[PDB]
RNA sequence: GUGUUCAAAGCAGGCCCGAGCCGCCUGGAUACCGCAGCUAGGAAUAAUGGAAUAGGACCGCGGUUCUAUUUUGUUGGUUUU
C-alpha cells in the first residue's frame, strides 16, 4: 500500500549491462511490502519481466512508513 | 561535515523525476609529531672568535722558483708571460 518505489541514484550500469537503482517504497502502517513484489512494481516502472530484476537490501524502516 | 530515531557511534549524506532525474549532488575537514636531524628567519640571551716580543687588509709589491696549459694551422723543440 502506497508503495512508491522511489528510484534514486539511478545509474545506467553500461559496464554490467543493467539498470541500477536504489528501491526507496512507502507504507502506511507496515513497513516492507515483499521483495518480488517490488520486482513486479519495478517492472512495471520499466517493462523489463522482473525474473532478471535481481533485489535485496529491503530492511524494514521504525515506524512502518517506509 | 554528518539526525546512528537520542546515544554508544558511523563516515557519512541529499534530491528530483511517476519509475525514462535513466539522473543531479554534498562530502569523508583540520589539530598532533620525543628526539636527533632538516630547513631557513632571528642574533637578544648563554657560550664563542681575534693583532701580544705583529698581525691583518690593499695585485704595496718586490726578486727568486715550482709547475699548471691555451694560442704560434698543427705537432715537435725550448722559451716565457
Amino acid at each position: 500500500d502506497t508503495v512508491t518505489i522511489r528510484t534514486r541514484k539511478f545509474m545506467t550500469n553500461r559496464l554490467l549491462q543493467r539498470k541500477q537503482m536504489v528501491i526507496d517504497v512507502l507504507h502506511p502502517g507496515k513497513a516492507t511490502v515483499p521483495k518480488t513484489e517490488i520486482q513486479e512494481k519495478l517492472a512495471k516502472m520499466y517493462k523489463t519481466t522482473p525474473d532478471v530484476i535481481f533485489v535485496f537490501g529491503f530492511r524494514t524502516h521504525f515506524g512502518g512508513g517506509k
